[PDB]
Order: structure tokens, then C-alpha cells, then sequence
């Protein structure tokens, strides 16, 4: 048997545009990913999140699921258009009172919020003003920040500031998959150091508002391993320090970008970009680590950042997505060793398979109950060996919009019928249940 320790906090986790629908209900202002995924060719199928999982309707039944799971904490993202329609001045009650409801139905049921208050829903009316790009948007941040911590605060403990900042920059940005849609290296690396500007400023304001709360960051993270013994061994380096949590880690604790990252990029970021870098060091209380898969690197002269893929025999999800639970542990071990943060919370792990409904009712997930008790083993082995993990969350609750793949992709531990709407408990959710009873693996 596999036990974490007591009071380890098992979770599930969503965001705001990929579960909740309705995008202009109550006076919302338009987000980025309304006005990208309404433009034709962005996203596969035509996909929206018009209506998604209706949770703008359908919150409490979704709670209750996570209730009857036993499910200890919740993840879930805030629309920042819904809060302040036009990014910055108005405040909308109704954009409050649709979170308050969701919060005060939480605690009463013993659920744990944790709020991530940007998951990539920028107000239209801030991309506008050139959104990432613009360093205002750490002013901006701020005082969107702020609202939250005050209307919040009070019931909310546990925040994270921004979800995937190395996407939101470098796919939003550089390669232009997600929005805002652009193609451009020196906005992309702009938008990288004004997320860290707006994130410090965040928690900045957060210790002058919330008096007695945690509030982190969290990453994207691969398992980057070298195609041989050669530069290869250098291109896993570079990948690290590039697509994992150090862009943002050694700014927030050493001061600077990582040395391979200011090798390629250094001519891409503003001119006296170190004079914002003693604010960007404001102590954060914990690190949140998404994990999926493993990529086998190669040097590669030809490639736009000298790096190529590798494509390896190995079982993949339905995204293509290679299956390396070692990964969970390396990079646990790895956040420990290069920057030892106090706390660390695997903020998402999961899997989109092609989930069908049974004649029986059912669905039957075992490829994604073998890929969840894969990775939680990984994780208590990090946790044995003296890594300070406190929780960990599955992605998704709910099969949902996965951004530029729309509902072509299946997260969920919880099926979503988007005819219906009928959310029908996969065995994944059922199995997850018995681990965070049991608080952890048995066989
Ligand atoms: O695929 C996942 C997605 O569903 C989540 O929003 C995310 O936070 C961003 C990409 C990855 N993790």
C-alpha cells in the first residue's frame, strides 16, 4: 500500500472558459477566447465556449458530484471579464455573485477552493490595449487581483495568480495556436516578463489585502529526455529551462532568466529587462507543478529554437501525449533540488482518451485509472523521498472545451453528454473516490 500524509489534500481542478458557457451572461465583457475561438479556423470543429459544460447553469449538480466523490479540494478558475467587463474600473455584482455562490457552497460542504485567478480568459477590451504585451498589464493585474482578495479573501486561503504562463506567452504569442493568435518572438518574450511583472505585483497587493492566506504560481512541465549520449544532453537542458517551471523560477528566486534561456532569447526581451527583476523575487508560499507527458529531445540545426522532437514507440493519449509517470517524480525532485520552494502541489495530471458510453451505462477508462495510479505512485515516491508535495489534482472533474482541440478532447474523471448535458461518473472517478478515502493506492 501507498499512504500520503495525513491531511495531503486530493483535489480536481477546471477553468473558468473550458467548463462554464454562457461568456456574456450578466453584463460578462467578451474574453480573448471568445473573440478567438468565434474566428473561423482557430479551432478544431468550429468549437466555443458558448455552452461547453453549461456550469454557468449546472455549478451546484457539479459540486455535488465533487461532494459524493469525497473529492478533499477544488481548482477552478475566475473569468476576469465577468469580475471587471472591461478589464480594469467597473466591478459586475453578478460576475462576484456567481464565484460567492460557488465559494460558500465549497466550504459548507468541507470542499477546499483553490482559485486560480488568471486561466487565460483575458478581457477583450485589455488585448485591445495590447494585453500581455503592454507592461501596464502588471497595473491591471493588480487591481483585478485586488478585487478578488477583497470580495474573497475572507473564505479563499489558497491562490495561484497565473496557470501556464510558458503557454500563454509562447503558444498565445509565438505560435499563435491559442489567443490571442499571434506570430511574433519579441511580443511573445514581452508577455513573458510582464506575466512574472503582473504575477509579482499579485502577491504584492495580496500580502497588503488577505492577512492570512497561501498564494502561488503554477506551471507547465515536460520530462525532457536526450535522444542519445552526445548536445543532446543540452537540448533536455535548454528544454528544462525553457518549457519548465525555471523561466519563471529563477527570476522568482534568483533573479534572472536561466543562462540557456537568455542564450537564445536574450535579444527577444526588453532592453533593461533586470530592473524589473528585485519586484519580480517577491516571496511566493508555494509552487504548483502541471505535469502530462515525456518528449524525447535532439539537437536539431534546423529547428526554430535548435530542438526537435523525437516521436518514441510508447503508449499516448488521445492527444498524442507520450505516457512517462517517472516524469511526475523527476520533475518533483528536480523543483526540490534547483529552487526548494516550502510547498508544491501537483495542480494538474490526467489524460484525454476516447471515452464511450457502454450498453451498460458505464464508462469503462481503464487506460486512464492505469495513467492516474501511475503517476500518484510517482508522486507518493517524491513525497517518501522528502519533496514537500501537500496536493494533488486531477485535470478534469468534467470532459470539457480543450482549447484549439474544442471538445474533440476528453479530460474528464466525470463524462459530459453535450447533447444532454448529462454528466455520467467515469470508472476513473469511481476509482479516484477510493483513493482519496483510502488517502492513497492499495494495490
Ligand atoms: O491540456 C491542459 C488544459 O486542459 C488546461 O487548461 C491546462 O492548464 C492548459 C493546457 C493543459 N493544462
Amino acid at each position: 500500500v501507498k499512504k500520503f500524509p495525513e491531511g495531503f489534500l486530493w483535489g480536481v481542478a477546471t477553468a473558468s472558459y473550458q467548463i462554464e458557457g454562457s461568456p456574456l451572461a450578466d453584463g460578462a465583457g467578451m474574453s480573448i477566447w471568445h473573440t478567438f475561438s468565434h474566428t473561423p479556423g482557430n479551432v478544431k470543429n468550429g468549437d466555443t465556449g458558448d455552452v461547453a459544460c453549461d456550469h454557468y447553469n449546472r455549478w451546484k449538480e457539479d459540486i455535488e458530484i465533487i461532494e459524493k466523490l469525497g473529492v478533499k479540494a477544488y481548482r477552478f478558475s475566475i473569468s476576469w471579464p465577468r469580475i471587471l467587463p472591461e478589464g480594469t474600473g467597473r466591478v459586475n455584482q453578478k460576475g462576484l455573485d456567481f464565484y460567492n455562490r460557488i465559494i460558500d457552497t465549497l466550504l459548507e460542504k468541507g470542499i477546499t477552493p483553490f482559485v486560480t485567478i488568471y486561466h487565460w480568459d483575458l478581457p477583450f477590451a485589455l488585448q485591445l490595449k495590447g494585453g500581455w504585451a503592454n507592461r501596464e498589464i502588471a497595473d491591471w493585474f493588480a487591481e483585478y487581483s485586488r478585487v478578488l482578495f477583497e470580495n474573497f479573501g475572507d473564505r479563499v486561503k489558497n491562490w495561484i495568480t497565473l496557470n501556464e504562463p510558458w503557454v500563454v506567452a509562447i503558444v498565445g504569442h509565438l505560435y499563435g495556436v491559442h489567443a490571442p493568435g499571434m506570430r511574433d518572438i519579441y511580443v511573445a518574450f514581452r508577455a513573458v516578463h510582464n506575466l512574472l511583472r503582473a504575477h509579482a505585483r499579485a502577491v504584492k497587493v495580496f500580502r497588503e489585502t488577505v492577512k492570512d492566506g497561501k498564494i502561488g504560481i503554477v506551471f507547465n512541465n515536460g520530462y525532457f529526455e536526450p535522444a542519445s549520449e552526445k548536445e543532446d544532453i543540452r537540448a533536455v537542458r535548454f528544454m528544462h529551462q525553457f518549457n519548465n517551471y525555471p523561466l519563471f523560477l529563477n527570476p522568482i528566486y534568483r533573479g534572472d532568466y536561466p543562462e540557456l534561456v537568455l542564450e537564445f532569447a536574450r535579444e527577444y526581451l526588453p532592453e533593461n529587462y533586470k530592473d524589473d527583476m528585485s519586484e519580480i523575487q517577491e516571496k511566493i508560499d508555494f509552487v504548483g507543478l502541471n505535469y502530462y507527458s515525456g518528449h524525447l529531445v535532439k539537437f536539431d540545426p534546423d529547428a526554430p529554437a535548435k530542438v526537435s522532437f523525437v516521436e518514441r514507440d510508447l503508449p499516448k493519449t488521445a492527444m498524442g501525449w507520450e505516457i512517462v509517470p517517472e516524469g511526475i517524480y523527476w520533475i518533483l525532485k528536480k523543483v526540490k533540488e534547483e529552487y526548494n520552494p516550502p510547498e508544491v502541489y501537483i495542480t494538474e495530471n490526467g489524460a484525454a482518451f476516447d471515452d464511450v458510453v457502454s450498453e451498460d451505462g458505464r464508462v469503462h477508462d481503464q487506460n486512464r485509472i492505469d495513467y492516474l495510479k501511475a503517476h500518484i505512485g510517482q508522486a507518493w515516491k517524491a513525497i517518501q523521498e522528502g519533496v514537500p508535495l501537500k496536493g494533488y489534482f486531477v485535470w478534469s472533474l468534467l470532459d470539457n472545451f480543450e482549447w484549439a482541440e474544442g471538445y474533440s478532447k476528453r479530460f474528464g474523471i466525470v463524462y459530459v453528454d453535450y447533447s444532454t448535458q448529462k454528466r455520467i461518473v467515469k470508472d476513473s472517478g469511481y476509482w479516484y473516490s477510493n483513493v482519496v478515502k483510502n488517502n492513497g493506492l492499495e494495490d
